[PDB]
């Protein structure tokens, strides 16, 4: 649409990847794969705030973009993932939240949320892009016979509305996180999800902050694939240039001229899953597309990395408290560290096997 978040601004660097991504290319032994390595600290990626112990690290990113737009007299945005919900992950084996349900968990996600809006509000020379809840709303389209998701939903929804409704009042500009196209993207999927999707921004008052849906977040589906991966079968919209040209007309339809980011971080080996819902560690994932609004596409406003590729999706060791079953896939690079942590061999795949490359 007319307003692009991302037009005229430059984007704050993360400092944490970049220091994961420092550490990362020392250890790397080929110098010439090393330093694509290290060039990977200068590619713009998403911030998770994904506990309440990562908000002081927000404040200092709004602090240190306002003060490096005024060192090079350019207007800076930050990029974030609000992503703490209560009984988060409902469908997942094993989940990392801090908030549950039943201990208080959407008044300790609303107090999150203004601790969130209290950094924010004090740095308003600061543009910021929040991806909102991954592996949240597109659990309640489809996975309501999920117990966990059906006592959930009810929370999703009013801490999604929480979020969205506060961060509007200091200017973010906010993409739901709307799975990918081999979740919502069926086509059979594609008017449940946006009933859904449009109820959430009818509640939070159809802020023109709220732009639309991120798609692929941690995911590795192609943005426009040639040829279908075999994972996509029965499904017409086999990438995400396919789900979101189907979803988008859906809520423009009920007043909402959505539009869209794409994950596009672990996207540039296709052909690399036995079944499209294997997404923990998947092995031979490469770097894909490189950030940028230069997408081709009416609806989408960016290529995005939302998910930082070296760090871990989970843990392969079937013992620990956190084990998801899914990360000891065959097709999930094993051993793998808890999710979270920095995953050294993974990422020094994703360096050697990036499209394009680095
Ligand atoms: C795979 O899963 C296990 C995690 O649940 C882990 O085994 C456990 O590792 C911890 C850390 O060594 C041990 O807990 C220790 O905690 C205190 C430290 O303050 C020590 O004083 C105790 O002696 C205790 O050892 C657990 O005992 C241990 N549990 C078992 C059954 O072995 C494995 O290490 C994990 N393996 C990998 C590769 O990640
Ligand atoms: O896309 C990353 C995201 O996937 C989540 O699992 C989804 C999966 O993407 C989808 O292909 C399948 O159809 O449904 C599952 C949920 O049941 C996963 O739970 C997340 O941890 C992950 O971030
Ligand atoms: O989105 C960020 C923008 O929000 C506006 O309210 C501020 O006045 C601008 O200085 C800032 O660049």
């Amino acid at each position: 649409s007319a307003n692009n978040p991302w037009t005229g601004f430059q984007i704050f660097l993360s400092p944490y990847y970049a220091n994961e991504v420092a550490a990362a290319a020392k250890q790397i032994t080929d110098p010439t794969l090393s330093s694509k390595a290290a060039s990977v600290a200068n590619i713009p990626t998403f911030t998770w705030l994904d506990s309440v112990a990562k908000i002081p690290d927000l404040g200092t990113y709004l602090a240190s973009a306002s003060a490096l737009g005024k060192s090079t007299g350019t207007k800076q945005l930050v990029q974030i993932v609000i992503y703490d919900l209560p009984d988060r992950d409902c469908a997942a084996k094993a989940s990392n939240g801090e908030f549950s349900i039943a201990n208080n968990g959407q008044a300790n996600y609303e107090n999150y949320i203004d601790q969130i809006v209290a950094q924010i509000q004090q740095f308003p020379d600061v543009r910021v892009v929040a991806v909102i809840e991954p592996d949240s709303l597109a659990n309640l389209v489809t996975n309501l016979n999920v117990q966990k998701c059906a006592n959930a939903k009810t929370t999703y929804l009013a801490s999604v509305n929480y979020a969205l409704t506060n961060l509007a009042k200091v200017g973010v500009y906010m993409y739901m996180d709307a799975g990918h196209a081999g979740w919502l993207g069926w086509p059979a999927n594609l008017s449940p999800a946006a009933q859904l999707f449009t109820q959430v921004w009818q509640n939070a008052g159809k802020s023109p902050f709220i732009k639309g849906l991120a798609t692929n977040v941690a995911n590795y589906n192609a943005l426009q694939a040639a040829s279908p991966d075999p994972i996509t079968q029965g499904n017409p919209n086999y990438d995400e240039i396919h789900y979101i040209n189907a979803l988008a007309p859906l809520l423009q339809q009920a007043g909402w001229d959505a539009t869209f980011i794409v994950d596009q971080g672990r996207s540039g080996v296709q052909n690399i899953r036995q079944q499209w819902g294997d997404w923990c560690n998947i092995k031979g994932a490469g770097f894909g597309t490189r950030p940028t609004t230069n997408t081709g596409s009416q609806f989408i406003d960016s290529i995005v990395w939302v998910k930082p590729g070296g760090e871990s999706c989970g843990t392969s060791n079937s013992s620990s408290p956190r084990y998801d079953s899914t990360c000891s896939l065959p097709d999930a690079a094993q051993p793998a560290p808890e999710a979270g942590t920095w995953f050294q061999a993974y990422f020094q795949t994703l360096v050697s096997a990036a499209n394009p490359p680095l």
